[PDB]
């Protein structure tokens, strides 16, 4: 039990000690991290999550003030796809220059509410400087980029996309042959996480990416175982695976066982059925349709369971995982699974009307819209397994540019944002020396990122600083010029997101008064 | 977690130590290294690799800024044939008057792309300072010298690499009485590791050299165981082995279971496939028709796987390990395993244009080409098993020299075209202080040999410095003569893979900035 | 040696020791601190200064920061009579406020600049508060309440402020019988402090008292021784013383020787002659006609020386001591101590223009203005003394009172203006946190005062606040009355001068970088 | 001489492309350039504004012009009035080389 500064001197310690490992990466100069491990070798990397995935303090009260900027920063990357290691950077500048009023008294409650209020600004402002990414050459554009500018990738992107549209589930299946292989297959995709952390097949990623599975359906949930066983047986026979697929399976026983038981054997894966009542029924019985169902058993009354057984579905892949959950390959003889669609679509005739027309049109577009599967190409396994990752990489940042837009990277648009606000204020004083703590934060990833360039952070900052539109400091070539132009950029959801957690973690902390440890 | 300067006065002191103990045995009179064993009477050796197994440091940091400069060298050795002894002196005296810059401020990632500079254009010199190899007089003037010039061995070589080629898989295959035989086999051999360290037949080597085995091959992967388972038973019856080849196998359950388972018993082994899609397949189907096949079972639708158963592939010997996997003796009867080449060859008639031919004209080569087994020969298993090793190793530098040529050993070629780089720059001063870091470091090797000899090192690295061409200091006799004259050598490739291995490490810790262990 | 917060820790550790004491006796319900001393037996006394002369740390840098708002306060009382621990209690909130936030980041120069213009208002404020007070029955009103309503007192200090000005030179010496005597004698005074501290007849017071010498003049110064021687011778013768008053003796020788020487033985014174030029000299041979003179010797041419022676002059007594210096009984006779006077005044008719008639006005009216000698009675000497106490104490009130007037006691005006100062701004932002800082500051006085009452001290302070006028809580009967009304206050002068000294100290201290002690 | 700690930062900037004997004796060069930038450094820093974007700012502008910290704004420094003699900017660098250069090539100290 500690109250306090002297909790706040603890939370601190080490959170300059998770930043000031993570952040060492930030930057086209960024630098290595050397991590030790269980089974010898030291591993000499560079990514951001991995080097804070590796990190817990000796002191616990540090390690609490630590473990907390990882579970919301983790939330970056999750729902942006990057952002980590930037919500670190700025979770550290708003919690230390944050804490740091705190201790001169002012008051925590007003510090947090200046502090939220400069951000609700600053995503106005962020999603005011984006150009948008419509186009099948604004995609490309894109894609290229975020291969490193492999001219080939952008173009499987915007085919992917153009297949299924850009909101659709695309996938990234590694190869067989040398050409590169697309194609347009069944399925569905739905946000529920596995069951349990462990399910990763295995891857881890994170993802229980299962070949051949049976998917099971109950409605519820489922748881144990025994009763469932038977269934496984069946798945055994052989297918293985095993798939179970039901209401909160628971576991107790289944789951646890289964888971632990587973580992061995188967594978398985699951995982839960997605929404609730009639709702997660219904698409129980869709999936079922989808995946050869039957089952349902569960349905319731009716129932179935166981018886029826063993019934069941089958699939080709599920690549589970929190937040998600893919089916790939239904089974369904097609043209069942069509008159699935249909029928819907004639109930949305008899839909009367308030709003059940969503859902009807939101659980049509999953049966009606399948997937679209990406099969990278290439020469040796070893050319061919870099592509598959640098693929996987773009197709993800694609999704992210193509709803929220894309922003001028380079840590421009931070500082080029939280200049237009430099006469913002709020219900008073205390919440304005809140406001000026989050504005001199959204500097921090350029100031790193030149610092490990090597050059003086000040001047950069301070010209990037003052010169309106994504006009920045191209720090791969040193150069301040047109940013966007330049092609160095990120989504704007990335951008956004990393703002929105280095804000959250940072309020909770500078409003927390008692840590409770053994 | 260590940042910073105390990270790298860690990765400093641990690996003067790996390095200091190495580096002993370096050179004609190099040292012996006294080193204790679990089950007493310790072993009193003079091998670079042997001893640097053999470190690892009481203090953590340490022990990982040494576990690097071993895991990078090692791949000196394992491509090049030599190399970890030099790779060691070398990475310490880049990584010693690297980091020494960037205490002073000299920026990291500019030092680092000095000091990979005068790299790229070192390589381009030692391999014009080369003296090819591809007459049957080459190989046996190279192949002699390894054998501590012993004129039979020379021979041999000569003819085994008659028998099938410069770049052919050929055998060192202990004695049966005292002549020495020598034999075109049917065989394979590819670049497939075993799939866990532990398939060590056982051887180791480093070597899962199994008997009389069976091969499965499966597509795929595988994963577981049961379914497967038966296968184984077958293987047982008786043969034983047990022998699982198929896709990842894974482982859951188966591987582981196977491983563990285984031891005891058967043996197995595995191993794994070899290439992807159509390819792997293919060639387990190629591998199926020399060791006897049958199967692919697995494949795827167809498937197968177982248913167828049993079925399966004999084959009387493999020689697996990490990197590579050989195929000593078909089974197949040859006319059909020559039938199999034959309609590769017609496919090709037919493969249209564009590369194909290539992989058509590759896999055609390990079925029609064949091992080429060598029977070593003396009187007593005692000389007899001398003889083994001295061939075995011998081969291996010639291999190695018949690809990227000969330069002048000694420590000789190294000092010779860094004298060359004499007025060599780049993008900025810290990247020119960082060539100079290079340059010096190039004379590392010699400096040390001559030391163990026991003359001052500063007047023979002058001396040799300024003399161009393979003129050098042969330190067995303590000589300054033409180094290829005197036939003081060594390969091209492992010269060069040594100063490649020497600055990739040294290139990783001096931009590292922060290390993370227990 | 030490530097900023670690000497601002050292600071502000000593000076809540040297405030949280004085600040004790504060207050209509003030408490006791028991003194220790060299020959036994503790004072226990009540007297704010008293207490603070015997404070002195252990740790050197602690001692260092409480010293100085010991020399400082000290200048309240020497030039307004009141205000050392008043100085001390609000020294202490500007200097615990003020560096709070030096340690948030805030602008040093500019808290201070903020800190230093809310008190150029508050000046302005208090001296509009002012009641004034000429009227015999105004000097009588403040007379007797200074005498704890000693009618008789108050009394005295009006025919003393009568028979020779409210600006005169009133002495307050002891009695001989019972009745009380009053007589306008010959004499001088003026602002020379005597050569050394240890002067001290034984017173010581503080003054030399002496009883009748022989004030010797030389120009112256013175130285040485030788030459012267012678013277012484013368012275021786016776016366024675012996009595020397030459230019800076121274011483070588012579112062140283013377011173040483010176014881034984013578016485011586011284002490010395007042001014300089030719004013030290003429004054010299005025307070030599005023004396006897005669001698100027020384013167121258012229021258013378021685031348121238033997000659000298004599006096009855002298009251030297640090900034002043009292001539009570000249002995020039009379009638050509006035010729001088006349003299001057003719001199003025001959003084052309220009200022000169300024001394010429000012210098005439020490010679022709005398001194007023107040002759205390009473019964017995013990009744005798204590009424010559609260005589001396009550003419110093009243002098100060005649000048600036007289604000609202209980420490009201402090919280009376420094609420109409509720929205003053200056330069910038840390200027105003700096100018809320001064204004908190000044609630400081009273907050105390109630709280030695044992009732709490943010009620009282918040009432007090919002009622506009010199309407306070009379804390020696804890009713909220017209606090001028119902007699509870003091001179404009000391409230100023406390407030005046606060902030002086404090704006040294919280711009002070670096401590250097042994 | 301009004041403010300009004249050293004005001149050397002229001494951007100055060279010697060798090498070492360049960065031996390049460390009296870099030396030269101290005072203001200090001077803005007092101030509290960033010395890197003053020095960086008075560096690149010819002539005496310079950042006047009484006010803080870059001017014409002798225009501004804001100097010191160039005896005292002179024997300052004089002297603080002097020692500086016993310093560096002493190898052994001898005390109680």
């Amino acid at each position: 039990v500690k109250f306090g500064n002297d909790a706040g001197v603890k939370m601190l310690r080490g959170v300059n000690v998770l930043a000031d490992a993570v952040k060492v990466t930030l930057g086209p100069k960024g630098r290595n991290v050397v991590l030790d491990k269980s089974f010898g070798a030291p591993t000499i990397t560079k990514d951001g999550v991995s080097v804070a995935r590796e990190i817990e303090l000796e002191d616990k009260f540090e390690n609490m003030g630590a473990q907390m900027v990882k579970e919301v920063a983790s939330k970056a990357n999750d729902a942006a796809g990057d952002g980590t290691t930037t919500a670190t950077v700025l979770a550290q500048a708003i919690i230390t220059e944050g804490l740091k009023a705190v201790a001169a008294g002012m008051n925590p409650m007003d510090l947090k509410r200046g502090i939220d209020k400069a951000v609700t600004v600053a995503v106005e402002e962020l999603k005011a400087l984006s150009v948008p990414c419509s186009d099948s050459k604004a995609i490309a554009q894109v894609g290229t980029i975020s291969a490193n500018s492999d001219e080939t990738v952008g173009k499987l992107i915007a085919e992917a996309m153009d297949k299924v549209g850009k909101e659709g589930v695309i996938t990234v299946e590694d190869g067989t042959g040398l050409q590169d292989e697309l194609d347009v297959v069944e399925g569905m995709q739905f946000d529920r996480g596995y069951l349990s952390p462990y399910f990763i097949n295995k891857p881890e990623t994170g993802a229980v990416e299962l070949e051949s599975p049976f998917i099971l359906l109950a409605d519820k949930k489922i748881s144990n175982i025994r009763e469932m066983l038977p269934v496984l047986e069946a798945v055994a026979k052989a297918g293985k695976p095993l798939l179970i697929i039901a209401e909160d399976v628971e576991g107790e026983a289944l789951a646890t066982a289964v888971v632990n038981t587973m580992r061995g054997i188967v594978k398985v894966a699951a995982v839960k059925a997605p929404g609730f009542g009639d709702r997660r029924k219904a698409m129980l019985q869709d999936i079922a349709t989808l995946t050869g169902g039957t089952v349902i058993s569960e349905e319731i009354g009716m129932e179935l369971e166981k018886a029826t057984l063993e019934d069941l579905g089958q699939a080709k892949r599920v690549v589970i995982n929190k937040d998600t959950t893919t089916i790939i390959d239904g089974v369904g003889e097609e043209a069942a699974i069509q008159g699935r669609v249909a029928q819907i679509r004639q109930q949305i005739e008899e839909a009367t009307s308030d709003y059940d027309r969503e859902k009807l049109q939101e659980r049509v577009a999953k049966l009606a819209g399948g997937v679209a599967v990406i099969k990278v190409g290439a020469a040796t396994e070893v050319e061919m397994k870099e592509k598959k990752a640098r693929v996987e990489d773009a197709l993800h940042a694609t999704r992210a540019a193509v709803e929220e837009g894309v922003v001028a990277g380079g840590g421009v648009a931070l500082i080029r944002v939280a200049s237009k606000l430099a006469d913002l204020r709020g219900q008073n004083e205390d919440q304005n020396v809140g406001i000026k703590v989050a504005l001199r934060a959204m500097e921090a990833p350029l100031r790193q990122i030149v610092l490990n360039c090597g050059e003086e952070p000040s001047v950069v900052a301070n010209t990037v600083k003052g010169g309106d539109g994504n006009y920045g400091y191209n720090a791969a070539t040193e150069e301040y010029g047109n940013m966007i132009d330049m092609g160095i950029l990120d989504p704007t959801k990335v951008t956004r997101s990393a703002l929105q957690y280095a804000a959250s973690v940072a309020g909770l902390m500078i409003t927390t008064e008692c840590m409770v440890t053994d």
